[PDB]
């Protein structure tokens, strides 16, 4: 894949910040900047929990009601969370205390064992000395939002596709009328029953399967079409049905 | 929509006037403005309250009586306020100063982040040295009454639309008297009551419905009209009733 | 900067004046006092506040009208409070004393922790013993108003620079006309839309900019002049409008 699968590589290794203010896109590709530096070392990171407010905005359900005097608040989040550790020896922990002075947003990266490198944006949540205690220097920051760059349609659909013999009706309805596809099946030597056809266009149709038969339903006019294929190209049938413009 | 809507996105973030006195319309297009300056900054601003006197004239329901010695004192207003910054560096608290000297009425223009810009006229109502405290320095002001533009028809009524299937008497009536229109209804898997038809001439004629009967009222002569529309265009009828001249 | 900038660094830390009379410019340079010295210590201090009145002077907007009898009454303010701390071993609360004695106007500076060290000049509205709780001898003393040398062109103008390829008109037009100036654009891998041509003159003409056009509009005679500059000097068209005498 790219990142997504839901598999538990757990945490750690103490890989961390890599920050940069330069100049050029905070939210594509992060791998340009000319800042490009490591400030310290990481215990472990929290999720990436933003986290939310996010009001509603408070619908109910409750005496009707009038006009009724409603408010919200929204502050958006929320400043997200992660453990620092630092050595002596390792050079960074002074542009953190910088930051307290600087007071600004400050983006970064960071590498997950997770199959991203994120990108974040954040100021100062917490700053000076930190946790001693087997000699590693230790303590948190907190920041902020991300952009989101991902599509849902693609990746595509699953195998749709079982399929079925189907007789088509082939004949102009009535635009809002319905009209059915019967089915007719041979299953030797197996006795199907998981059966499933799929219309192409729904915005301008719809169809439901029960009763062994298609029920087509003409909600606009024009062209609704069933293209039915069974399995891994075994067999395929096409179905259509002319809808009216009145 | 253009500015109404009933949301809360609270005030600040320090715009403000942007004053002029010029040449031009100083309450329809106020960005023509060739004096157009800012004076300093906003803390956060009042709402706009003018706010008033406004008398009554002073109606009871007591003593019947004679003739007997009003009096009235309309005098407007009622000086509507907000709340200034400035920072040594920007450059305008002089003409404010300068205003002190001047007494005159001085028009202006503030962005609001409630979805308008709004017109302001005003005097002097408050002047000199100001607050000082995290370095800003801040006072006030106090100004005065605006135009109107507002109609209400356009915009228009909502969907009037609760419709019935309509028996139309179709009959001339006597001025001053009143008829029916009987009411037939088949709500097939439904079984409604919502229906509620509405008359198209109301200045010479009225209806009340109630009864299961629709009481058209021959309020004045000629033709009264009543179109009724179910829903969203699933059935219509339309039914009128003449009325005498005399 | 110099003072002007919108942090809040409060206040505090009980330096205070710093009295003079002396002889020199008691609103330019105040650090050239020979008289220059502590009287006492501050709480802390009240904002600059002079205040006000400044009328107004009384526009309605009632009655149209005849005349008539209007007022004023212009006493300017409104005396500025600060408080004070004392403490017996520190020198200079008897040199108070002397000022109600006195009755005159005193200069002084005192610093701020707000970036600057502000003139001061008063009379003594306040004296004799004060509160004493926690060693500290507190009271206050309010006193008036200062000049003001601050300029509003300089400092400059921001980036004005939404820049645009323009095809010039260049030729003349009648005193009072309005011309259009073409706007063409390639804005590729981008898809812009932020682009604002701004005129170098506005005393003598003015310039909308909709439609995807110029409208440059001949106000006065002579020229009218618009740089057309993108961003940071990545492209830059010159264009111009020559206008009537009569």
């Amino acid at each position: 894949m790219p990142v997504p699968n839901p598999t538990m590589p757990v945490k750690g290794a103490g890989t961390t910040l890599w920050v940069y203010k330069g100049s050029g896109d905070p939210y594509a590709n992060p791998l340009s900047d000319v800042d490009w530096s490591r400030l310290a070392k990481v215990k472990d990171l929290t999720p990436g929990e933003l986290t939310a407010e996010s009001y509603d905005d408070s619908y109910l359900d409750d005496e009707d009601a009038d006009w009724t005097a409603t408010g919200q608040g929204q502050k958006s989040a929320g400043d997200t969370s992660f453990t620092l550790a630092w050595m002596p020896g390792e050079q960074g922990q002074q542009a953190l205390l910088a930051w307290f002075n600087e007071g600004d947003t400050r983006a970064y990266k960071i590498r997950f064992p997770n199959g991203t490198v994120d990108v974040f944006r954040g100021w100062v949540s917490s700053i000076g000395k930190a946790v001693t205690a087997k000699e590693v220097i230790t303590r948190t920051v907190k920041v902020t939002n991300v952009g989101r760059p991902s599509m849902a349609e693609d990746r595509s659909t699953v195998t749709a596709a079982t399929g079925m013999t189907v007789t088509p009706a082939s004949t102009s309805v009535v635009k809002g009328q319905s009209t059915t596809l019967t089915v007719a099946f041979q299953p030797e030597g197996v006795t199907d029953k998981s059966f499933r056809a799929v219309s192409a266009d729904k915005t301008k149709a719809t169809v439901s399967v029960s009763g062994m038969t298609i029920t087509v339903n003409g909600v606009a006019a024009g062209k609704v079409n069933i293209p039915v294929v069974s399995g891994n190209g075994e067999f395929a049938a096409v179905a259509e049905i002319t809808v009216t413009a009145s």
